[PDB]
């Protein structure tokens, strides 16, 4: 059946697997089909995406009642995983942001909206390549005020989410992280937008402020932000991110 792949360790259950034809590692999500419409939608979008900044989809298979979804394997962890040992520096922040922006620029140029940009959905390869993962929708802390209000929105909603993600990358968590999500649901539309507080460079605070404009048309586009002062002064080779990957592995081993 699906002996085109060898299931390795569990990493909806996700497994590391190996493509028997090439010996390349894949991620295998196995869903017991026994609502299916949401799974259905996710698969169609992934197969419609084709970018090095977006997790590759390799195909779906049915075995008995189980759907096998073959995905790009990325063994560096999520950006959220990499915050666990301690703070990032601004080079690491800018580098990660820059790659997310390339992914957003790709998606926004293809008339797509991610709708769930957050550090947990930014995945790294073992070599430090950064890609976007995981397809009123979103995760409340990162949701744009127009999304929460169930108002009309477009790709600018992702830009707001990018700003909240920039705060998460700098501070380790989004604004309001200690509050019940239902309270956050009224706070976001009501309150002044968050700002990055603490000892960060002016360009970084300015990058965040630009994303977090309550008026979506005043937020820059992903193309524009790729040329932001903070990105240009601070972003370096993605291969330098291996240091963060190593930091996490060491941290995770010590418990
Ligand atoms: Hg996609
Ligand atoms: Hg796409």
């Amino acid at each position: 059946p699906e002996e085109l792949f060898t299931k390795l360790e569990k990493i909806g259950e996700v497994f590391k697997g190996i493509d028997n034809r090439t010996q390349k590692v894949v991620a295998i999500k196995i869903i017991d089909l026994e609502e299916i419409e949401d799974i259905q939608q996710e698969i169609t979008v992934l197969s419609q995406c084709d970018s090095p900044y977006v997790t590759k989809y390799y195909g779906s298979y049915l075995k008995d009642t189980k759907l096998w979804i073959i995905m790009e394997y990325l063994g560096g962890g999520s950006a959220l995983d990499l915050l666990e040992p301690g703070p990032l520096d601004e080079t690491q922040i800018a580098t990660i942001l820059r790659e997310i922006l390339k992914g957003l620029d790709y998606l926004h140029s293809e008339k797509k909206i991610h709708r769930d940009i957050k550090a947990a959905n930014v995945l790294l390869s073992e070599h430090g390549e950064v890609k976007l993962a995981d397809f009123f929708v979103g995760t409340p802390f990162w949701m744009a005020p127009e999304v929460i209000k169930q108002s009309a929105y477009d790709s600018k909603a992702d830009i707001w989410s990018l700003g909240i993600t920039a705060i998460e990358l700098a501070r380790g968590e989004p604004p309001h992280s200690e509050l019940h999500p239902m309270k956050v649901l009224f706070l976001i539309p009501k309150n002044n937008p968050p700002t990055l507080e603490g000892n960060y460079s002016k360009p970084l605070k300015e990058f965040v402020e630009a994303c977090l404009n309550k008026e979506p048309s005043f937020r820059p586009t992903a193309k524009e932000l790729l040329k932001h002062k903070f990105i240009l002064r601070n972003a370096k080779k993605t291969s330098y991110l291996t240091e963060l990957i190593d930091r996490y592995k060491r941290w995770k081993a010590e418990q």
